[PDB]
């Protein structure tokens, strides 16, 4: 299983390199594998790394190419005019540019398999596309191929798609190497994966990463395990967690912190074509947006997430209703029975379902898992599975029964179609999680619930106080517990925005002094300050020197434990761009002890300004390195939906940042 061609140390400086004499006559049979280790830290807008072409006049559309874009997209073209074949396969956000200042060696493996009629592309150990066709075109079998080229494609005698970069190593094989053999090829990745396609979650997609360093030194991560592509609810989403006991070097197989069972956990390849990419799992309950904190006193870890029932709806479901009924100073979860046109039930004390019209209790109770019991017996519903077998999304019963939950479409009793917040705890630092409990309404019976700010909660250094930031229209709403999360109270902090996705994260600058950085609609990150451990909040200011888009992106933030240039330091993680979710940065700010103002002194580029960077999580690791888990793609863009293995983890040292 040896190369028919092997070469390296090619410099692509806007001048193609001819390797036709070396390669062309070696090509034989209809299956080929290309292995290429390359750097491109200053790419042109659109460039080919490798071309096989008919360079003759009139045959400009007869070539094979491996190309990239300065957005980080990778692809191939496979074209033959006489055969009437014009294949283009690609995936956005497939590349690295730079890491710690140095050009990243990307490892690219392209397999053209005539027997399976399939083209498969791997970059950096990640499969980014695998495409089967009815009419297979061997790359070697393009009519009149007479040029093998590095760093351009020769069409009619001219250099198209000129590249800037380098190819440190390239090998070709007259065989389609197995997925197994692919996995044995050495990689030089700057990142690692915590959560990934095919792991225990069986989600093909992940979003909304979090990171938190526990007092034992265990580092914990939570994430949205997203099943129906990368869409926000409506979809099927569970909250998964993983932890590292060796400063981020390795990570446990994920488990669920919050899960529903109404729909099967399926690993699905979500269509990316314009006609089908907006298909959505539409009848599933789900979670979305998790946040983690650790309680010094009990030692427990606490995880909150938004919860959504299957009946949720983007506009008329359900602002102006909390889903609870106030009865004598207390709040009770409302319920609608199959058949009624209003919510004539509540879940009163010990989960007894009461009929509000008659105030009489019923023979139904709700257990700890929000499951329905009749006379003490567990009611069930049939699970759903999804498929695109018929050329469109279908959601159908799969024969399997699962406990009946009030969040489900098929349930006898349903909650209000609105967003809630749930809380779970772990007593073993993320080895297992309790059944979740809904938090009560904070803004009243008739206000819909606030939205959890994903990332971290705040454990104040000097007290037992726990704080989770949430948002709603017109304010941040901080949730405050002084009793290990048994009871919560709110602290409202008005902001000058209506319907902003005001995702907020907090740092403690010094004892009792909290600064909250948050997402806005102004193109600038905002902040407010509290000096009484979250009781009251200042007016809103904005950060200069960092740009976000009009719609903005989540910002992650930590207080670094060590002095930098002799001052207290805060590190922010955000895209730095007014155009899209790209140009990732860690920004180091130094605190001015005179006024608690922050001088944003150091900007570290995570990767190229044009390479994707969206939601993020940062934590100070126990060894004082910085851990970063982040969406490495544009999670807003309608062109970069449903990509696998783009949430990645890196390790950095402060010297890297400065
Ligand atoms: O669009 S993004 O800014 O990439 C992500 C925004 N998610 C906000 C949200 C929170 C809870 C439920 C639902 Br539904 C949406």
């Amino acid at each position: 299983i040896s190369p028919i061609f092997q070469g390296g140390s090619y410099q692509l400086n806007n001048k193609s390199i001819d390797i036709s004499s070396l390669l062309l006559d070696k090509l034989s049979g209809e299956s080929q594998t290309v292995v290429m280790k390359f750097k491109a830290d200053k790419p042109n807008s659109l460039q080919a790394l490798f071309g096989l072409s008919n360079s003759k006049a009139g045959f400009k559309n007869n070539y094979f190419s491996i190309f990239m874009r300065d957005s980080g997209e990778i692809g191939v073209e496979i074209r033959d005019a006489q055969k009437g074949i014009n294949y283009l396969f690609s995936r956005p956000a497939s590349l690295w540019g730079k890491h710690k200042g140095q050009a990243v060696e990307n490892t690219l493996v392209f397999v053209s398999d005539s027997k399976d009629k399939t083209y498969t592309m791997y970059v950096n150990g990640i499969e980014v596309f695998s495409e089967t066709v009815d009419t297979f075109l061997p790359i070697s079998n393009i009519n009149g191929i007479d040029k093998a080229t590095l760093g351009a494609v020769n069409r009619e005698g001219k250099e198209h798609y000129l590249a800037k970069g380098s190819i440190d190593e390239i090998s070709l094989f007259n065989k389609a190497i197995s997925d197994q053999e692919v996995s044995t090829i050495p990689l030089s990745n700057p990142f690692q994966l915590i959560f990934q396609s095919g792991d225990s979650t069986q989600a093909n997609y992940f979003r909304i990463p979090t990171l938190y360093t526990l007092s034992s030194g265990r580092v914990l991560s939570s994430i949205d395990a997203r099943y129906g592509g990368t869409h926000d609810s409506k979809s099927k989403i569970n909250i998964a967690t993983s932890y590292s006991d060796d400063n981020g070097k390795t990570w446990s197989e994920p488990i669920f912190a919050m899960k529903f069972n109404d729909y099967e956990e399926q690993l699905v390849y979500w269509p990316r074509d314009n006609k089908l990419k907006n298909s959505q799992i539409s009848g599933s309950a789900s979670f979305i947006d998790s946040s983690i904190v650790e309680d010094k006193k009990s030692g427990k870890t606490i995880l909150l997430a938004d919860v959504m029932p299957a009946g949720i709806g983007n506009n008329n479901a359900n602002k102006a209703d909390s889903g609870f009924k106030e009865i004598n100073g207390h709040y009770y979860l409302k319920l609608k029975k199959n058949g009624d046109n209003d919510f004539r039930y509540t879940v009163r004390e010990n989960g007894v379902v009461y009929n509000e019209t008659t105030n009489k209790p019923t023979n139904y109770t709700i257990n700890d898992k929000y499951e329905v019991l009749e006379g003490g017996k567990s009611l069930t519903v049939e699970q759903y599975s999804v498929d695109f077998d018929s050329g469109s999304l279908r959601e159908r019963h799969n024969g399997k029964q699962v406990p009946m939950n009030v969040f489900y479409k098929d349930s006898l009793f349903k909650v209000t179609p609105t967003n809630y917040i749930a809380m779970t705890t772990s007593q073993n630092r993320g080895e297992s999680w309790e059944q979740f409990k809904l938090l009560p309404p904070f803004l009243g019976e008739k206000h819909n619930g606030t939205y959890l700010c994903p990332g971290q909660g705040l454990a104040l250094k000097s007290s037992n106080r726990l704080i989770f930031a949430t948002y709603t229209s017109g304010e941040l709403t901080y949730l405050i517990s002084d009793d290990s999360g048994q009871t919560w109270k709110k602290s409202s902090a008005s902001i000058p925005f209506k319907n902003a996705t005001a995702e907020a994260q907090m740092v403690e600058l010094r004892d009792g002094v909290i600064r909250t950085f948050f997402r806005t609609t102004t193109g600038k990150i905002a902040y407010m300050t509290s000096r009484d451990s979250g009781e009251t909040w200042s007016k809103v200011s904005y950060i200069d020197g960092i740009q976000q888009t009009s719609y903005g992106t989540q910002v992650s933030a930590i207080k670094y434990s060590q002095l930098i240039d002799g001052k207290e330091a805060v590190i922010l993680s955000t895209p730095n761009s007014r155009s899209g979710r790209k140009g990732g940065q860690l920004v180091v700010g130094l605190v001015n002890k005179e006024d608690d103002s922050i001088d944003w002194k150091y900007h570290y580029d995570i990767d190229l300004p044009s390479y994707g960077y969206a939601y993020s999580a940062i934590t100070e690791l126990p060894n004082h390195h910085i851990g970063v888990l982040f969406e490495k793609y544009d999670s807003w863009s309608r062109n970069e939906l449903h990509l696998s293995n783009v949430v990645q983890y890196i390790d950095l040292e402060i010297n890297d940042l400065t």
